[PDB]
């Protein structure tokens, strides 16, 4: 037993990380088949970033202005193009470590693993959630741009995030692998509002089911509630409204534990109204919302990948 | 910026995981050069585990009783031996993916990454700490035994933990890679006491320095204290006593932030005496002790590996 915030094994993604240099700026790229993907602001000087005309800036660049380095293997760039906020550098060599992969645009509330990288070399791996306001709460320094977020289904890597920027909150924003930002953000150094975040209710419930599976059951109360009744409590506390789609998603956990979803909701409602009274759940003094129902099920059934 | 519990990239370790079967029992092994390492209780039936005579049980086994499977690559066993609580199976093939590696016995309070595995295939990666009472708080199911904990120094993997068992607390116990248990535990299905745990004071301070580096400074108070004065508060709250060795280890963080260690101690003392008053630090409502000073420094300087 036990419950931990667990990332996917990162080996398949490690084999795809490269270093991309244009001028003095160096960031990370993702090398898949014969294409390297990276944030387009690799082409900017520090001054360009205040208000870059990326088309005009890219026109001044040629294939040989982009240095792509894979460890010490070094790639010849034979084509470049800009797709939304990413550059696609065509290289003369297919990555021999390319895994089976897909590009996906994830939904708010979903989770993924981030492989944090600098100069094209992995530093660490951690799990997180796409917030309802399309930010993530990551750990990113200068040079981390181009680091990617991903999920694994057995042998297939689904890439879902590429890091671009940090917002005036310490929160992080980026794009999918077609270069479209999650949320309203643009790749410019100018003040930008994230907007109000909300707590991912279905993930909190999943985590309460995790707790029960692992022996933590003090919060299991006596009451029940209704969807509307619970949803009134939800928006008081800036939780996303629960839907029948969410109830259905929680079905397997409900069947494993014998606790109806609406009964679990009544426990959550009391936790929101009364706090935790200095107690903890699964080692936490806060209600955790960065585990999806699938995350809980994979961790309590031992799903593997390779 | 931002601060996350970050594991090491696991690719180098993924390449070493194998499946070991003896009779009906299947667990994970670590394949390095031409030796596979795994918990010796792979040789036990469910009934043997109540009080196994491992020498007597191992005598009934021959090389061909051990099935070692690496993905679908399958290894010929040409020798076996028991070292403390691990078996060493000699195989006829050196692992072509063997990284530069070392076997280390870590100290309580240190951290390492765990690659959780089932049937020889990685499921997830997460960071944790060797508690002062030589347990870890992991996430481990049936079949996870033989999963390993490790640290990376650039290209060298230092293996420090192999998982063996779960204790009547939901906590986990295991050995180093020479098969010596951390703590007083034995590999027998019989009730076993872990003993009182304590909070790792130097790690809490490191995490408070992390917080200041990342803008969380509300807890920075006005007071100072002394080592003895703080150490009296420490043992009231079952924190390890702080030593001058710990003060020196915190030197670089003290120099980066301009906060004397004893000033930070005075903040910690007030947090222990008064609680957090419903506030959070780095997204947590509890004082976190599973980041070492080195962990903080690597995450706030961007150290990479390959
Ligand atoms: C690329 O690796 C780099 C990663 C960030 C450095 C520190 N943390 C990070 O995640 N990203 C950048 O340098 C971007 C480049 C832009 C997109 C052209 N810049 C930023 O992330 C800045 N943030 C920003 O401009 O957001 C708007 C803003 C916020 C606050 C105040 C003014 C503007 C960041 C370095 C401030
Ligand atoms: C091997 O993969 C397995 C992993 C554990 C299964 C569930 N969680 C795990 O980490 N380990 C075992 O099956 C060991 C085998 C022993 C060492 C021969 N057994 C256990 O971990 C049991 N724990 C145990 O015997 O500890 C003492 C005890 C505790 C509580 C009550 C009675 C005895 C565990 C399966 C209870």
């Amino acid at each position: 037993s036990g419950f931990r915030k667990m990332a996917f094994p990162s080996g398949k993604v490690e084999g795809c990380m490269v270093q991309v240099t244009c001028g003095t700026t160096t960031l990370n790229g993702l090398w898949l088949d014969d294409v390297v993907y990276c944030p387009r602001h690799v082409i900017c000087t520090s001054e360009d970033m205040l208000n870059p005309n990326y088309e005009d800036l890219l026109i001044r660049k040629s294939n040989h202005n982009f240095l792509v380095q894979a460890g010490n293997v070094q790639l010849r760039v034979i084509g470049h193009s800009m797709q939304n906020c990413v550059l696609k550098l065509k290289v003369d060599t297919a990555n021999p470590k390319t895994p089976k992969y897909k590009f996906v645009r994830i939904q708010p509330g979903q989770t993924f693993s981030v492989l944090a990288c600098y100069n094209g070399s992995p530093s660490g791996v951690y799990q997180c959630a796409m917030r309802p306001n399309f930010t993530i709460k990551g750990s990113f320094l200068n040079g981390s741009c181009g680091s990617v977020g991903f999920n694994i289904d057995y042998d297939c890597v689904s890439f879902c995030y590429m890091h671009h920027m940090e917002l005036p909150t310490g929160v992080h924003a980026g794009t999918d692998l077609e270069g479209n930002f999650y949320g309203p953000f643009v790749d410019r150094q100018t003040a930008q509002a994230a907007g109000t975040d909300t707590t991912i209710t279905v993930n909190v419930l999943a985590w309460l089911y995790a707790a029960v599976i692992n022996g933590d059951r003090w919060f299991l109360n006596r009451f029940t509630t209704t969807l509307n009744d619970f949803n009134l409590v939800a928006m008081k506390y800036n939780y996303e409204p629960l839907t029948q789609d969410h109830v259905d998603i929680l079905g397997p956990l409900s069947a494993q534990t014998g606790i109806a979803v609406l009964d679990m909701c009544a426990s959550l409602k009391e936790l929101l109204q009364n706090g935790m009274n200095g107690r903890t759940i699964l080692g936490s003094a806060l209600l955790e919302d960065e585990f999806t129902p699938f995350d809980v099920v994979r961790q309590c059934s031992g799903v593997t990948f390779q």
